[PDB]
């Protein structure tokens, strides 16, 4: 979330004090004094921590105490994470290390304020969630360097900086470099290479591939094919916008920066012509592979409807971009958390993977599958849940009420009017249910007369098997 | 039941005149007269009142506002014994009735507990010698003579044969049981087409110029409101009194368009003070033109993070907010150029302070999917 910020933060006070800050942009209600649960700290601190931060707020910002509570108002969001982030050492640290591949140790000492040995300890912390990105930091007496494959270096800035692509402080005049990744965008969506994706993403990762590319650290070690087809129709459009700061992009450069925009594509989307016939031309094996797979899987179910859904599609981008470099895919699996019946099935989607590429820990992949798979299934069925619903009292105002219920409880749910003389039914299942206003062996929802708040909080939480 | 209160009622659901020494000592003059000018001013919302003398105990008012007020009082005591001797026994019998309706071609949905009760308290009235009369009904009107047989043969399983206006007034019982967005059977439905097809020409002028005095016939407005006529012009005397039933769900929940409803009315019936009718066919018309609008708010969906997960997360909010709410997915360009009303929520999970953001956490928690239920209320009801 922030939660990479969190982990890399060394400061306990720092890290307490930015997640009071957050508290109070994040949530603008009043928040309790008593909110020291949330931050899971001693009211006391809370109010230092507040006072603390009063004495250094730009002008136009302020925090107002009461009885009413607490709250943070303003007369732009990232103004205040630009003034409190850099306090912390090991952001200092990471900020410096992001625009240069060593720096010397007694100049860093200098900046900071901090002793060698102080310093080592926040590096140890600093080390131990860097841990799974593969990276670590090195303290000498001359030099302090970010070690490991730079191609894990800048998926872990990507991580850590996504939530600041419109922050100062990490991305000096940002708007003025991400001005030149919408041009790039435009160029992409007014052709017939369009494709949907995801900006701030795209965005962020350009500025970071710039940045290291100016500073010298350049990206290797990973298989990729100079000649792959979706590589070759994008690279003029990415050659442009890296000349735009000018970069001129070296071959494992260009297919990394393309690797990153393929990243950013979304499923379920609107291909222009020439990717279009790009995918029904050039990826013509795979497709085929996963056609069967999709009749295969819709057969095993039993509904035929699966075939008309994107579920192909799908398919075919995630392979896509597994198979363009299976060392790229699996590294950029730690941009996230990695948190039955289809499971059994996706032996046959984890078969087809070794037909094009190899893979070694296919667990992330198998679950984007699943996703994918599942999301494919809900689209086309029907109604999950039956809410029963038996109402005694005025016609008109059981119609309209009838009417209310059904849409709020969404196009999951059936709610299907009953009379008491039909209820002897064996047509219920763990997920099916009885609303009633009459008191009546079942499982039963009573609403009052003109439903209330409460009724319908419980009433919609009751459907929630059912949609997520 | 120490509740001298309901002890009075059943004695009077049970029995027209008390003498009060029999209460007064079957119980335990004054403190009575005390229960009684309490009870009495519930009485007066439906027009009735209690009186006292030394000789006997009395509820003064018309038979007809008795059994509405017994009816909003005891459809939840239905499958009660207290109340309702072997209701078990009784109820058999409204089901027989409604079989011998529900098989035929005079089928219609209803109410069937409802429909039960008010079977219930008029056999009971009746046997206690309690008469309805006071109010205007036509003896030759077809749904009536419809009706008439079966309902004949529900009472006479009670022993009791159906003098004129009880007839009536048990046949007026059923009718207001029946449901809207209703299906007839064919000799029921062929009634109405062969007695209103003229009434219900009229409602299809009227749902046309009500559907641009602001689509409307794709809705069930048209058949709903036939059968409101229809309700009515069987008694608006009735119809009005039976109103007292709801007087809450009304009083709290299009007015001009409605002179001529009650022109339309008026030719078919007399219209002294329709106020109920009123308040019925504004009710219809509010979940006809609800069941047209489709999206009364947007909720702007901001995502990044892994694209599986949009999709299926876009997917699955989209089928919970329901129909009556727009998801649209927006990149973060738009957010500035978004023209955003009273209603609309964005929902995201990337982070400008005063703002109606609704942050949603990359697996929503079931307590933010409460809150967020939360928000689409005043869309829903």
């Amino acid at each position: 979330m922030y939660s990479m910020l969190k982990r890399v933060i060394t400061e306990k006070d720092l890290l307490r004090q930015i997640r009071l800050l957050e508290q109070l942009l994040n949530v603008p209600q009043l928040t309790a004094k008593r909110l020291a649960a949330q931050i899971q700290t001693t009211e006391r601190t809370v109010f230092s921590d507040l006072q603390y931060i009063r004495s250094q707020l730009p002008a136009d910002w302020s925090i107002e105490t009461d009885s009413s509570g607490i709250r943070l108002r303003n007369q732009q969001t990232n103004e205040l994470w630009s003034l409190f982030l850099p306090q912390s050492i090991s952001i200092q640290l990471l900020k410096e290390l992001l625009f240069t591949k060593e720096l010397v140790t007694t100049s860093f000492l200098s900046t900071s304020g901090v002793s060698y040995e102080t310093l080592k300890r926040h590096i140890k912390k600093m080390n131990q969630a860097l841990r799974d990105f593969h990276l670590t930091i090195q303290l000498t007496t001359m030099t302090i360097q970010l070690i490991g494959a730079e191609s894990n270096i800048r998926i872990f800035y990507h991580r850590l900086l996504v939530p600041f692509t419109h922050n100062n402080y990490f991305f000096d005049d940002y708007s003025i470099h991400e001005e030149h990744y919408f041009q790039f965008l435009k160029q992409v969506y007014s052709s017939e290479l369009t494709v949907e994706t995801e900006e701030i993403f795209g965005a962020c990762w350009f500025f970071i591939n710039t940045i290291r590319n100016k500073a010298n650290c350049r990206v290797s070690q990973f298989s990729f094919d100079s000649k792959d087809v979706l590589f070759q129709l994008y690279q003029p459009s990415l050659a442009k916008l890296y000349a735009s700061e000018g970069i001129y992009l070296q071959g494992e450069e260009s297919f990394f920066a393309f690797f990153c925009f393929l990243e950013s594509w979304n499923y379920d989307n609107v291909y222009g012509e020439t990717l279009a016939s790009a995918l029904h031309t050039h990826y013509s094996q795979l497709r085929k592979s996963l056609q069967q797979f999709v009749t295969n899987l819709s057969t095993e179910e039993a509904r035929p409807d699966l075939i008309q859904t994107n579920l192909l599609d799908n398919l075919l981008l995630l392979f896509i971009k597994y198979t363009e470099s299976p060392t790229l895919s699996e590294q950029f699996q730690l941009e996230y958390q990695e948190l039955l019946a289809l499971s059994k099935s996706n032996q046959e989607l984890l078969e087809i993977l070794s037909r094009y590429t190899t893979i070694e820990e296919p667990t992330y992949f198998l679950s984007l599958a699943s996703l994918l798979e599942k999301q494919a299934i809900y689209s086309i069925q029907a109604q999950t849940m039956t809410a029963y619903f038996l109402f005694q009292g005025e016609p008109a105002w059981k119609a309209f009420l009838q009417q209310e219920l059904a849409a709020y409880l969404g196009t999951r749910v059936k709610l299907q009017a009953i009379e008491y003389v039909e209820l002897s039914q064996l047509t219920l299942n763990e997920a099916d249910i009885i609303i009633s206003n009459f008191p009546l062996d079942l499982p039963v929802f009573y609403l009052s007369l003109i439903p209330t708040k409460n009724e319908l909080r419980r009433l919609a939480e009751l459907t929630l098997h059912s949609y997520f």
